[PDB]
């Protein structure tokens, strides 16, 4: 089965362009980044504060920001959970979704930063939308029936031992919510001719989800045979960025190799299962093995590896610019 959009490759002036980071560039990712770099623990004031940066971000670029917000039973008992939607235009019957989640672990241990779980994956998405932010503004007025939408999940992490019931507490409320929220192609704007919509979850064209970045030489796969022509792109401009020279390496005359042609057999379990679970198709960038840091409380800024992170702002930035022809 073909790929329900056709997608053109991004023409060499654009890939470079997507490619190039100015220290300002880098700076004003660093800055975005240092107000996820707390505990952020569901319920918390500083949770709440980091929700506030979020939506105000958002709102600030013009976006439409919802905020979902419910209580839930939980091993430690009812919790309140709000999750996060910035959609760029709301009435684009198509949605490129990119998702993370904005909790942290609550550490039997000790304070958890979760840098890479997901500081850093919230960090990208809100560089991408203000970085991109000429381009996706000037993309909103085409009427192609496409827009971006990015979602931040609350509670993602289990209170206690992981189970169907303690993990994914915004994205199954989320899910749920979309899927008996019923439309229909003649409400929206410009659905592609054979799209069949009955519901919010059917204008998810793809849910991109971000999760467990900011570690050196992350490797990720294909972990769904649905979407492997977009994952294909991403293999893709990582090439050219290589080629190109774009990519910050150890040493010359290294390629960087995040996104490896295979497939892999494993079985992750995180935001994008109920949205799986009701035909939506995923992307997982998410790394196996995950990082040695993982759950750890040596999860931290310190350990992050920028220039890991930079090249990967490079390859999301060259393909939100692909898929939504920027
Ligand atoms: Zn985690």
């Amino acid at each position: 089965l073909k790929w329900p959009r056709d997608l053109r490759p991004l023409a060499h002036h654009d890939l470079l362009y997507m490619g190039q980071i100015s220290e300002e560039d880098r700076g004003d990712f660093n800055a975005t980044l240092r107000n996820f770099l707390v505990p952020r623990v569901v319920g918390s004031q500083k949770h709440r504060e980091v929700r506030e940066f979020i939506v105000r971000s958002l709102k600030d670029l013009d976006w439409d920001v919802e905020e979902d917000c419910f209580d839930g039973q939980t091993p430690h008992g009812i919790k309140p959970f709000c999750n996060v939607i910035a959609t760029l235009n709301p009435s684009a019957c198509h949605r490129l979704v990119l998702a993370c989640h904005y909790d942290s672990l609550l550490h039997k241990e000790g304070t958890f930063i979760g840098a890479t779980d997901s500081a850093v994956p919230c960090a990208q998405l809100l560089y991408l939308a203000r970085s991109l932010n000429g381009k996706l503004q000037n993309q909103k007025t085409r009427g192609d029936g496409l827009t971006l939408q990015l979602v931040f999940f609350d509670g993602e992490e289990a209170f206690e031992r992981w189970s169907s019931h303690d993990s994914l507490y915004g994205s199954r409320h989320l899910a749920q919510k979309w899927h008996e929220d019923r439309t229909s192609a003649e409400r929206l704007e410009s659905c592609l001719e054979r799209s069949e919509i009955a519901n919010q979850i059917d204008r998810m064209e793809v849910m991109v989800l971000l999760d467990l970045l900011g570690a050196e030489n992350p490797r990720f796969y294909s972990y769904f045979g649905e979407t492997q022509p977009v994952y294909r792109r991403l293999v893709n401009i990582e090439s050219r960025l290589n080629d190109a020279g774009l990519m910050e390496l150890p040493r010359r005359r290294r390629r960087t190799n995040y996104f490896s042609n295979s497939s892999t057999v494993g079985f992750i379990e995180d935001d994008h299962i109920p949205f799986l679970k009701r035909s939506v198709p995923i992307v997982h960038i998410i790394p196996s093995p995950f990082p040695d840091v993982w759950h750890t409380l040596d999860d931290n800024e310190q350990n992050l590896h920028h220039p890991t992170i930079s090249n990967l702002n490079k390859i999301f930035k060259a393909f939100v610019s692909e898929y939504l022809q920027l």
